């Protein structure tokens, strides 16, 4: 997909995963504060209509004007005039969600409760959540008039738990563009796997009937994590030093002693603490991940600096053999020294919408 | 790769074109010494002419001394300018340093309260600012980070303010952008190509008393936040009622289309633009270069979001200080003002060997 271009809403898998990379994200926690099941499945359905128009670039129900003059309009209209800007909205279900409606039994067992890992500092505000709707554009007013319309679609069902906007994207799911840089000056997204990679996304991506949850097949598992970087700290290390925390060189961001960006590591070169070197699939026992997070900065920390961090999300097939292995093996890892995890949540990501029939979590609730 | 020339008669970033994205840095000085701020003044005016060109600050991201922190952060390599432009402002505390009491202008005035303030210290005043504005988010940051690097241990970011307008790769030029109302904003502002106009409203003038800003502006700041949930549950009248315009086309009550000039008779007496046109202000106007901001949701589950507005003028006190006076009374329902901040701009940077702030300190 071109700039300004739309980004086709139904298929087999939700888009917003294996998708190329938006400039702009718009996350969104959700906790669901009606006890009906059938008014919460009603919510899923008018969510769904309201999808097919946003990413389609069309207001929501009758539109942002020429309506009822004493009504208020059915879009807050503020996107009005803008191309759909490859807007995708993505949903998953936390694993709160289903302490309710019934749903104990259907909580999939790939949809694991992370463990506590060293280091972790997770504020309890902004982590967690029944559902969230991922929120992906190149416009980021296209990105906040979706989530302002869903929540506005969703009063008196469903409250915003905690957001998080994502100014730059921080991740590549399309190796043949460039790589973007995070904010430690770092390409970001170099070893990925790409939306054309159906092999690897089957592998490690996408949830299959055999894994147990027949409801979950096509779907996946989103980990985010808040990430806070300590910039004043990075911003006094040598490039050296630098250097040798990732195991790639900051110009090319090629693995140590190579010349290109798309060589592959020669793991034994780099520090046994070397970013790459731990979380490389040959480290983990092969576990891969999709890597989809963007960059934040939410003003200053008070102390006189640039608030700074990565909005970090992965995708994988099951939590317990992606991101919990990798995230262990990070234990020892030089980057511990310069980042902070604050924040964290899981979702179970439903498969896609098949069709204009079709609806958010129909095959768990249907 | 567009860029937007850094030296001028005017800082670039008041009268050049409009870019998509904001950061907006106050700083404040913790430093007594003058000629260690003038340093530092030197310092960032060569960073800012790097930056703006699409360049690394000083030797660069890469390829020194191993054993040195890089010069540059490194997170806009391979970046286009973006039309990058950095403009800085002097705020009325900065005159109590450096001997400055003398020279602060009186055009630069401290803003009265006004009813419905609810402001944050926090997120208010400030020693000086930089006014980072670029197509590309990350370009912007990258310039802000840099100076407050640079200016470690000589001055601290007191806040900071991301924003967004229009995302120009998709919209096209002569669209107006709708603020986060959804309602068309900027349809009557000053143009950077009403040269005449600018000299009227915009640009200090040597006979207004200061010498040193001649060709500089005065800015003030407000961030505002609105009450989207509130104001969604309004009805289209009721919205259209607010502003004297129409949500769709933007055209004043009354008229066809959004350029028609406004018949402020037509608009009810506490309409928005009926109280904030110059017609209402003894002819004050404004040169409006505000973006909107969304920093997420607080803790009541509600958008934490509204209108960074920024205003350029002659004169603060025959701006925006009438301006706001005469908003006393029916877009208040809906918004509250919560922070804010004035600050003298310089005049431009004339040629290479110039530097931000020169004709204020010698
Ligand atoms: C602020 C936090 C982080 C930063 C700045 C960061 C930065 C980087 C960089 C610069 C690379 C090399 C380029 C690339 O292949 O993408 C990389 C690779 C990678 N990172 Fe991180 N990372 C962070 C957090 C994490 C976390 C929390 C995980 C997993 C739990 C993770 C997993 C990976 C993986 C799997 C790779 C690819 C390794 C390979 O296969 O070669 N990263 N990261
Ligand atoms: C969140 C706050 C605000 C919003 C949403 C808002 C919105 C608007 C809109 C929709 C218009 C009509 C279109 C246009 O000509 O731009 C307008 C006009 C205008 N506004 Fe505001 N505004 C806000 C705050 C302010 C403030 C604080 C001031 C000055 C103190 C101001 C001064 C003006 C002026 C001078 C005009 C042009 C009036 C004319 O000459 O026709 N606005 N504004």
């Amino acid at each position: 997909a071109d700039a300004g271009s739309a980004v086709p809403f139904h298929g087999a898998h939700q888009a917003g995963i294996a998708t190329p990379v938006q400039d702009r994200l718009h996350f969104a926690a959700f906790d669901v504060t009606t006890e009906d099941r059938a008014a919460f499945v009603a919510l899923l359905k008018e969510w769904t209509a309201a999808a097919r128009r946003l990413t389609a670039g069309h207001a929501v129900g009758e539109g942002a004007y020429g309506g009822l003059p004493e009504a208020p309009p059915d879009d807050t209209g503020e996107a009005l005039g803008l191309k759909p800007s490859r807007l995708t909205l993505t949903i998953g279900f936390g694993p709160s969600l289903f302490t309710r409606f019934g749903l104990a039994d259907l909580r999939p067992e790939a949809l694991a409760d992370l463990p506590k890992f060293p280091g972790d500092n997770l504020d309890r505000a902004r982590s967690g959540g029944d559902l969230c709707v991922q929120a992906c554009a190149d416009d980021p007013q296209v990105a906040v008039h979706a989530i302002r319309n869903l929540a506005r679609i969703g009063f008196g069902k469903v409250v915003v738990r905690w957001s998080q906007l994502g100014f730059g994207k921080t991740s590549s799911t399309t190796p043949d563009k460039q790589t973007p840089r995070n904010l430690l000056g770092f390409k970001d997204g170099t070893r990925n796997i790409a939306g054309t990679e159906k092999d690897r996304l089957d592998r490690f991506v996408w949830a299959a009937e055999k894994d147990g949850t027949p409801w979950m097949t096509g779907g996946s598992y989103l980990v985010a994590r808040r990430i806070r970087m300590h910039i004043e700290t990075w911003d006094r290390a040598s490039l050296q030093e630098q250097e040798d925390v990732f195991g790639r060189d900051k110009g090319e961001g090629a693995p140590v002693g190579k010349a290109k960006e798309r060589d592959e590591p020669f793991l034994k070169a780099m520090k046994p603490d070397a970013h790459v070197r731990l979380a490389h699939p040959d480290s983990n026992g092969g576990a891969t991940l999709l890597r989809r997070g963007y960059s934040f900065t939410d003003g200053t920390d008070g102390l006189g600096r640039l608030d700074a961090g990565l909005f970090f999300l992965a995708y994988q097939r099951d939590i317990r053999t992606g991101f919990v292995p990798v995230q262990r093996n990070l234990a020892t890892d030089a980057l511990n020294e310069f980042i902070q995890h604050v924040g964290s949540a899981v979702f179970a990501v439903p498969p896609g919408v098949r069709d204009a029939d079709d609806w958010w979590g129909s095959t768990l609730f249907g």
